[PDB]
């Protein structure tokens, strides 16, 4: 996550093996139940896209849902190039396919900003609501 220092300056602070085993215990636990949603917003404050590409790919099985996820975040990505035919970030650097943490971080702090962790952060959460209603 993105994090202010003593200093401050505004710096990435590695994610946690605790926030990426609380991740895939609510995964694992609630079984895709509308509570993950809440909880993956909680454990993702500040990420950047790498930080959730990270705790993405700790989920094992649901190989599906995993899947369906991907094609919602390149749907999303493809969606915001169409919106932004021109300039940085691409749909594939929000993604954090195409893009360094130094990119991410830069994005985020940027004037204006383009908070890239919250915009995956939403494109992710769209994936996940589209789980929750097939696995209701
Ligand atoms: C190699 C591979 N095959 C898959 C099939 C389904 C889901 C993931 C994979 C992977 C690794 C895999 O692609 N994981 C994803 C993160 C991820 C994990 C799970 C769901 C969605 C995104 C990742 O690291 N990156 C860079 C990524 C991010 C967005 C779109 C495409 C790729």
């Amino acid at each position: 996550p993105i994090v202010q220092n003593l200093q401050g300056q505004m710096v990435h602070q590695a994610i946690s093996p605790r926030t990426l085993n609380a991740w895939v215990k609510v995964v694992e636990e609630k079984a895709f139940s509308p509570e993950v949603i809440p909880m993956f917003s909680a454990l993702s404050e500040g990420a950047t896209p790498q930080d959730l590409n990270t705790m993405l790919n700790t989920v094992g099985g649901h190989q599906a849902a995993m899947q369906m996820l991907k094609e919602t975040i390149n749907e999303e990505a493809a969606e915001w190039d169409r919106l932004h035919p021109v300039g940085e970030p691409r749909g594939s650097d929000i993604a954090g396919t195409t893009s360094t943490l130094q990119e991410q971080i830069g994005w985020m702090t940027h004037n204006p900003p383009i908070p890239v962790g919250e915009i995956y952060k939403r494109w992710i959460i769209l994936g996940l609501n589209k789980i929750v209603r097939m696995y209701s």
